């Protein structure tokens, strides 16, 4: 389609952009993981990590799915 | 941990720009949706599809799963 065009564009753009994102976030995730480590005890705060899910359920199911997997971005290179 | 306090707060502000950027990249990927669906013919450009899944994988696997994600939020509200 020619009229598609520059919505694939912003496709682009926002892909950019949330992938940027996403890397950060695995970044910090990570060095939460590491003080969590470092200091024994839970390595998740579970009321935490349930909440940042229930904020993402504002997007509906798929949302907590999104949640979930950015959540095991947050992991160790394992 | 007090020393988890800021790493927190920037974890909420990517949230924040993430879930906005998802919104919108739902309503770009619907907006395209609908387009197709008007002209007939193929609901989805599958090679085009393709190549965001492969940019995403650049993640790990999880970029896949974070990729099909997305597109599965591109679908008309059902």
């Amino acid at each position: 389609l020619p009229e598609i065009v520059t919505l694939r564009e912003e496709i682009d753009r926002l892909d950019a952009e949330i992938l940027a994102l996403v890397k950060r976030r695995a970044e910090v995730s990570q060095a939460i993981g590491k003080a969590r480590m470092a200091s024994g005890g839970p390595r998740l705060d579970h009321s935490r990590e349930m909440k940042i899910i229930e904020r993402y359920s504002e997007l509906g199911p798929v949302g907590k799915d999104l949640a979930i997997l950015l959540l095991r971005l947050g992991r160790g290179p394992d």
